[PDB]
């Protein structure tokens, strides 16, 4: 079990003198990373942040973010991770809804919207303060919530997940038993400390003993040269960062030996020619509920098994069922998985959490399948599916076709009411060159099923997408011209 | 509080990485999935149910390896006997244990067993035809998986009660210590009913990883099955580890970690350190299902004779007459994680005696320096 020391203080006890964090070309050791930590908490806990109390951080990636997750640790306080590319009204709901009463952040923000819900914290000016010392939490509880995380789906308000101290652990534990860890390894991490891709890396850092190299933002120029700076092996990105990385080089540098591609789907194309320039892609699927990834797939099985996404990892279990019962081989359904990376519960969402629970399973709401061998293939959301005459349209499917297209760069696929049939698929777009409509469907013509096929098309500049990038597939109805 | 059985789980991912080497013949996972069930099924046929107790008789061979994994896809508690003990040592843990079967073969006399428990011979029960049976396809984290008898003095032997967490914890413990390779084999030339050999099964399955099994250690044998099936990880006492460096010269290039267990000596760490051997002390016992303390081979001429320090998720601490001791002063030597043991079998004074809130005292003397290493010195 019910309880582990801390995993920094233990780490700190281990191997003081290991690398915790290279940030900026500056070294943290893992000694030096505890006593900072242990010194934000002692400094937090002279604002009457006492034990049971909820932080909200609002962060760009920076050393001083690291040392705030592992203060909230010390200090036993639930840590909210707060998207920064939210507007004043979205934070304030997560604020609200968190039960935050604290809000770590820095002058980079407009800290003066929140006062009146929170009381607000300059990590800067809060290190420059004097603080009589505390004792920490040496123990984590392994099903407290050591972290709260909102998911970003595209359908209603969104949810609080519960991580637990349990939930991180496994989830370091198991990633590590399907890629093996040397004492060599380092990992980079460009993605955002606040999504779970980024904030499991801090975890797998203190739990392995592994440096985390750590960017701000994803520059493929400033991570080529940190790769090489620091002998990177390990590197976790999304597809355009991959796709941006192929852009820049020819040969992957020799340092990395993985690739952790997650976060949605990746193009076939794409992964054909990382299998050819031997960039070792590991396509992964996980979602926030849990924890990070929870089903990769091998660069020996890339082409083999292009567009899956994998099997579980050690310890979790995944499920395709429709209707209550279990699908066969290659039968459609919703996604459901199993494991101790997976979330206690959704907070303070009663309906969605009986809901999503069934039997210890969680329902991931994406839709997919197994094939013979059990590898998955991630279809898309179920919520987003759309009929057209007893047909099943998926937007991801004819999104990709249309995004293969060299003057199509942005492709959006929305259910549009029909009288002949239910609905009707259309493609909003938004184009590099200039495209024929003709010349556009005579090309969906080749890769599609008659039915799938976008009945009208429709242009843009941009498409309708919430915080995280991810498209509003319903709000697509309308912002703007569309021709033929 | 249950995780999917490791070895079906390991069958389902990784069907064809060789599980088991026993020389030469080879095992995949698949295969070892396979012949686990089917002896699982042949000893149903035997009356054997779901909440029974094992006990295992045989010396390192592969179907000890299927027996141990046929019990927990049967559900069944695994006692596992040492085979160099007396016949009255053995019948005193099989009545205390409350085995119900025995399985064994020719090299032991079996109804020399069979008026205290029913005995089943191995080889004569895999050549028997049975019946499908669904195994229990989840391990219970809290359950007791094998229960294996302390072969110490001052006192009749205790039953450690291992569970299938205690095992787990072990095996990712040692992980996060040592490191996992793709690469990676363990050669095992201990006695799989020690903690030392039979952890090394689990290890196998969690990790993804093969396993070199010996029926003995012979050093010749031994140096000619690392270099042929090019061996990264060894498990030893210093027996072995000195018969080694009388053999050769150099250390086969192949080797990475050497584990070494059980006692002390000082004078001949130095003849492995300079000899280019990455020989790793460590204080562990079957209470702890196996390590629980190691020392890195880069801190060994610092630490002298020291046992290293807690693998991770891991605690000890150094008490006399109820208070903590300082550095270098001694103590009683108390083991804390996830790895400890939950209880003995039937031993409620023991119990009560050796757990002092969730900590284990190990009946063990030792202490720690300035830099927390341990340095163990010796029983009450
Ligand atoms: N592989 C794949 N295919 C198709 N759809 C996929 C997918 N992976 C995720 N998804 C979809 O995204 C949803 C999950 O999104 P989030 O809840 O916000 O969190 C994540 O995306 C987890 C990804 C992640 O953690 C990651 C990302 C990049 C590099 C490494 C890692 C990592 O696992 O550590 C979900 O609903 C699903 O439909
Ligand atoms: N190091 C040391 N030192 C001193 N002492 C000791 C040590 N170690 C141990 N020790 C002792 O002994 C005992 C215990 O015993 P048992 O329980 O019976 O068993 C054991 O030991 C275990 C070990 C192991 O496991 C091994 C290995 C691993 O770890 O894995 C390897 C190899 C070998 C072995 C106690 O009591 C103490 O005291
Ligand atoms: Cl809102
Ligand atoms: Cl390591
Ligand atoms: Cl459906
Ligand atoms: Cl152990
Ligand atoms: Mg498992």
């Amino acid at each position: 079990l019910t309880e582990q020391p801390n995993w920094l203080m233990q780490r700190a006890q281990l191997t003081p003198e290991r690398i915790a964090l290279i940030y900026e070309d500056q070294t943290v050791t893992f000694a030096e990373l505890f006593a900072a930590s242990k010194r934000m908490a002692e400094q937090l806990a002279a604002h009457s942040v006492r034990k049971g109390d909820t932080a909200a951080i609002l962060l760009q990636n920076r050393a001083e973010m690291v040392y705030a997750v592992h203060a909230c640790f010390l200090l036993g306080v639930k840590a909210v991770l707060l998207n920064t590319k939210l507007s004043t009204h979205e934070r304030l709901f997560q604020l609200e809804d968190s039960g935050s009463g604290f809000l770590l952040t820095d002058s980079s923000f407009e800290k003066k919207e929140y006062e009146h819900i929170v009381q607000t914290i300059d990590v800067d000016e809060l290190m420059k303060e004097a603080a009589e010392e505390i004792e920490i939490e040496a123990y984590m509880q392994m099903d407290a919530t050591a972290t709260l995380m909102y998911t970003s789906g595209t359908t209603g308000k969104p949810k609080g997940v519960q991580q637990t101290f349990g939930n991180h652990y496994f989830s370091a534990v198991s990633s590590a038993l399907n890629l093996g860890i040397t004492e060599q390894d380092r990992w980079l991490i460009a993605l955002p400390l606040f999504h779970i891709s980024g904030l499991s890396a801090l975890f797998k850092s203190v739990i392995y003993g592994m440096t985390v190299v750590l960017h701000q933002r994803f520059s493929v120029s400033d991570v080529l040269h940190s790769i090489n700076r620091h002998e990177v092996t390990m590197i976790s990105a999304v597809q355009t960062m991959l796709a941006s990385l192929l852009e820049e080089t020819n040969r992957c540098p020799e340092s990395i030996r993985c690739i952790l591609l997650g976060g949605g789907p990746a193009p076939l194309p794409l992964l054909e020619e990382c299998r050819e320039k031997g960039f070792p892609v590991f396509q992964s699927y996980g979602m926030t509920e849990t924890c990070s990834q929870i089903v990769t797939l091998s660069p020996e099985f890339s082409m083999e098994k292009l567009g899956s996404a994998g099997k579980p990892l050690f310890s979790c279990e995944i499920k395709i069922e429709r209707d209550g019962q279990v699908c066969e081989p290659y039968e459609h359904g919703e996604i459901m998985v199993k494991g101790p990376n997976v979330m206690k519960s959704y907070f303070n969402r009663e309906s969605a959490n009986e809901a999503s629970f069934q039997n210890g399973w969680l329902k991931t709401g994406d839709l997919g399948y197994l094939d013979n061998e059990g590898f998955l293939y991630v279809l898309d959301r179920r919520s987003d599916l759309i009929i057209s005459g007893g047909e099943n349209i998926y937007p991801a499917e004819v999104e990709s076709v249309l995004l293969s297209h060299p003057a199509v760069a942005e492709a959006g696929v929305s259910g549009a009411e029909d009288k002949k049939w239910g609905k009707v698929p259309h493609a909003y777009l938004v184009l590099h060159k200039p495209v024929s409509a003709g010349e556009l469907t005579d090309y969906c013509k080749e890769r599609l099923a008659k039915y799938k096929i976008p009945a009208k098309f429709f242009v843009l500049d941009r498409l309708p997408r919430n915080a995280s990038n991810k498209l509003l597939r319903n709000q697509l109805k309308d912002a703007r011209k569309g021709e033929l």
